[PDB]
């Protein structure tokens, strides 16, 4: 559950990666939560080819205004961190896509991405998500990166870094703390759309999932632990599935 007073990875995991998971987890405890039965009822798996073993833990949630809420914490050998979460929203409600997803080395945090992504048609993210994340101001970060091009599904607010040194790392999830925050506040004060609109942003949905199957980095990491068809599976039924 939510407590992750019981993973097994967390004890392990890259500071900032512990940190996240820990402002992920008390942001969803007091919702109404009901579990998301992953398929094969997925929580916790391991594997190993030729190379290093990779750990995945899952804890995933629904709310009426959010149809599957993962939290995936990931490890490969000793060396490599991964925290992966996506907030997918009820399409009736009409909200963007929570995102977030971490990298570590032993030489620190590689890559750090969030998001608040657009499920409308015109690429835009409703209105008052718009003014509560410009009143943020800009973040400022010494080592930014370009998103790939499968990465237009991301908003203009999107963070895309190699965090510099801890007063970054902690600038990172402060952001993630204040996406989270609008986005729960949004939740709550969103209505039911019409089947035109709920309409347009199921599809908004689906075309972010196809797209994030694109990233042959997850890829790579799961193929070399599990094999292509386990990876394919993983990616298309697990992660990005496709509604
Ligand atoms: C098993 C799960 C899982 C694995 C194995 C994983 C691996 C992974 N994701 C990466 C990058 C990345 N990850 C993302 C983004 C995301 N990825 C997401 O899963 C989500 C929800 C977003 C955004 C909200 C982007 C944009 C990159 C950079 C891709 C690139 O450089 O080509 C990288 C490269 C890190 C680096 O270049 O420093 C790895 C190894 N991420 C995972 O989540
Ligand atoms: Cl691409
Ligand atoms: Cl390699």
């Amino acid at each position: 559950d939510l407590s992750l007073t019981n993973s097994s990875l967390m004890p392990t995991l890259n500071p900032m990666i512990q940190q996240l998971a820990l402002a992920i987890a008390a942001s969803w405890q007091s919702l109404p939560l009901k579990p998301y039965q992953l398929p094969e009822d997925l929580g916790y798996v391991e594997g190993r080819l030729e190379g290093e073993k990779l750990v995945i833990e899952n804890r995933c949630y629904q709310t009426p205004q959010f149809r599957k809420m993962e939290l995936e914490l990931a490890k490969v050998g000793k060396g490599l961190d991964i925290l992966h979460c996506v907030m997918f929203p009820e399409p009736l409600y009409g909200l963007p896509l929570f995102g977030c997803d971490i990298v570590a080395g032993p030489g620190g945090v590689s890559a750090a991405i969030a998001d608040l992504s657009p499920t409308q048609s015109d690429r835009q993210l409703p209105a008052a998500y718009q003014k509560s994340l410009a009143e943020l101001g800009q973040p400022e970060f010494e080592q930014q990166r370009e998103l790939p091009p499968w990465g237009e599904i991301f908003s203009e607010y999107c963070l895309f870094i190699r965090p510099s040194n801890v007063t970054e790392e902690e600038r990172f999830v402060q952001r993630v703390v204040d996406f989270l925050q609008i986005h729960c506040h949004q939740s709550i004060v969103a209505e039911p759309l019409s089947e035109a609109q709920t309409l347009e942003h199921r599809q908004g949905q689906i075309h972010y999932c196809q797209q994030q199957q694109k990233n042959d980095k997850t890829r790579r990491v799961l193929e070399k632990a599990f094999g292509e068809a386990w990876a394919e599976r993983y990616m298309s039924q697990v992660l990005f599935d496709v509604i």
